[PDB]
């Protein structure tokens, strides 16, 4: 069959380790196997069946080369399904990692022509895999450079958190929330609102409501590395110190129920969320793109 071949969960977790092993704790690719596999275990307790339409955004189907020992290199491709199909690879091979490039050019299971995103690409991968969605019929490309923020766990634990006012109050978001939190989405294209739905059930998360209306102002989410994510505070809210709130709040919380480092994945230009991260101890330790296919026509 294709050039990729799925690999079985135990792979997967063996995949997992390997990326332990080699990169350390603070490693993205062992971030995003290491959530992965959380969110397996659980929707599995949670007895729901896999490719369950509402739920497949929270699922990841891992790759190999269908010829190649996915040991030696960490070779693997990632296929995610929401909105649209969204690609996450990596390969440590170090001369040019063929063996990657033998993948993602021989395999047809990644809709180049559909408007696939590439997620978390590496900088060296980023011209190559462009020229690559050219030569398969993509006539627009939409790419974005993204900071991955990092926070030690012990960091995390230990952390402080600011005092909310009192004209807020905190809670874990509720599924009426998710569709207030996508509203205020201006891109959103790639996460849809069942996909949040599935996040404030699967995942932590935290909002900001008044004492009064009860009306939800601020939120933040665990995203899917198990850091942060999506935080977001609405301009009637603003310059109260709750997105810092959020972040630290979140970030205590997440290193408290779970052993793993914090990070976020934020826009390069976003330099008030870079800002307050750093205030709250949070390091830029990487620069990855975002890479957004237009649909051919």
């Amino acid at each position: 069959g294709d050039i990729l071949r799925p690999l079985s969960d135990s792979e997967v977790d063996e995949l997992l380790d390997l990326y332990k092993v080699k990169f350390g704790i603070r490693n993205f690719h062992y971030l995003l196997l290491y959530n992965q596999r959380k969110w397996d275990r659980q929707l599995s307790e949670a007895q729901i069946p896999r490719n369950d339409l509402n739920h497949i955004s929270l699922r990841k189907q891992f790759y190999t080369h269908r010829r190649g020992n996915f040991r030696t290199w960490g070779t693997y491709v990632s296929l995610h399904r929401d909105i649209v199909q969204s690609v996450s690879f990596f390969s440590w091979q170090p001369d040019g990692a063929a063996e990657l490039w033998e993948c993602l050019e021989q395999t047809q299971l990644i809709e180049w022509t559909q408007g696939a995103l590439l997620t978390n690409v590496d900088l060296g991968f980023c011209n190559r895999v462009k020229e690559l969605a050219v030569s398969r019929g993509v006539t627009a490309i939409q790419p974005r450079q993204c900071f991955g923020m990092v926070l030690s766990h012990e960091d995390a634990f230990c952390a402080k958190v600011p005092d909310l006012p009192s004209e807020f109050e905190i809670r874990r978001l509720r599924a009426e929330d998710a569709a207030m939190v996508h509203d205020s989405w201006p891109n959103k294209g790639e996460g849809s609102l069942t996909y949040l739905q599935a996040l404030v059930r699967f995942n932590k998360s935290l909002g900001i409501c008044r004492s009064d209306t009860g009306e939800l102002i601020a939120w933040i989410f665990q995203n899917d590395f198990s850091g942060l994510g999506m935080l977001q505070v609405l301009p009637k809210a603003e310059r109260r110190g709750l997105g810092g709130l959020l972040a630290a709040a979140m970030s205590r919380e997440i290193a408290r129920g779970e052993e793993i480092t914090l990070t976020a994945w934020i826009v390069a230009t976003n330099w008030r969320s870079e800002a307050l991260l750093k205030r709250i101890g949070y390091q830029k330790d990487l620069v990855n793109e975002w890479i957004k296919l237009v649909p051919n026509s």
